[PDB]
Formats: C-alpha cells, structure tokens, sequence
C-alpha cells in the first residue's frame, strides 16, 4: 500500500542503547539521539520498488532498493553492508544486513505502516531494538 508519504518523526526510544552496542561513545550518542529526533523520512513507493530519503538537520542519505535483490548500503554506525529486504505481511518489511568487511553485531532494520496512520521503523543491533515513530506531514 501506501508507504509512499513525508514522514517526520513523533517518537524515538532506545536509540542511544543501540549506538552503545555499536561502540559509539557517551558524548557522540547523545548528540546522534538529538540529531535523531528531527529526522524525516521520504519514501517514495512503486509495486515493491522502493526509493527513500532520510534526512536530519545537517544530513541526508538515499536509500533505493526493490524487494528482494541485494542491495548496499550502511548500518546505523556508518559501516558498508550488503542489504536484503523481504515482506513478513502487507504492510510490513524486514532487512536482513551482513556487513561488507570485518565482524560486528548482527543488525537488521524493520518498516511497518501501521493501521492507525503510523511509520514505524525499527533498528537492531543484536538483542537492542530502536523503535521510531513517524506520521505524515
Ligand atoms: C525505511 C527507513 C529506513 C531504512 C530508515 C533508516 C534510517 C537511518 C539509517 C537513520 C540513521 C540515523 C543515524 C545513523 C544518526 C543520525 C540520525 C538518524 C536516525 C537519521
């Protein structure tokens, strides 16, 4: 369905547990988890061809992919990985991560329309989940 929308963020929790398992130091999560709370989220959807740009204050990146064919891209802490993302239901999609070079925790990120009107994106860093909440604009 719809994904395709401008989104801006309503919710953030767990974001700086996650950086944590990641390695990212006190000083540097705390200015991500500020940074975090102005994201915006554009998708735009086409059958399962998806085209996504997610922005903050000073910073924006575009994510392009189709469901199913691998893909690359970076995990939350910046590091180069190979992508792939499969429906669990209607409106809702996982993405498995394996990271290009060397190890790290196992991550993998989740997009879900809600019923309700909501985007809810989730993060994970082994067992630590980050749970975002967007609505339109
Ligand atoms: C479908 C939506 C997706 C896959 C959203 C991905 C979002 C990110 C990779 C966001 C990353 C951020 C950081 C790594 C720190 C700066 C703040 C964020 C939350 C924009």
């Amino acid at each position: 369905p719809n994904f395709s929308g401008n989104w801006k963020i309503i919710r953030s929790e767990n974001f700086e547990e996650l950086l944590k398992v990641l390695g990212v130091n006190v000083m540097l999560r705390k200015i991500a988890v500020a940074a975090a709370s102005k994201q915006a989220v554009e998708i735009k959807q086409e059958g399962d061809t998806f085209y996504i740009k997610v922005s903050t204050t000073v910073y924006t990146t575009e994510i392009n992919f189709k469901v199913g064919e691998e893909f690359e891209e970076q995990t939350v802490d910046g590091r180069p990985c190979k992508s792939l993302v499969k429906w669990e239901s209607e409106n809702k999609m996982v993405c498995e991560q394996k990271l290009l070079k060397g190890e790290g925790p196992k991550t993998s990120w989740t997009k879900e329309l809600t019923n309700d009107g909501e985007l809810i994106l989730t993060m994970t860093a082994d067992d630590v989940v980050c749970t975002q909440v967007f609505v339109r604009e």
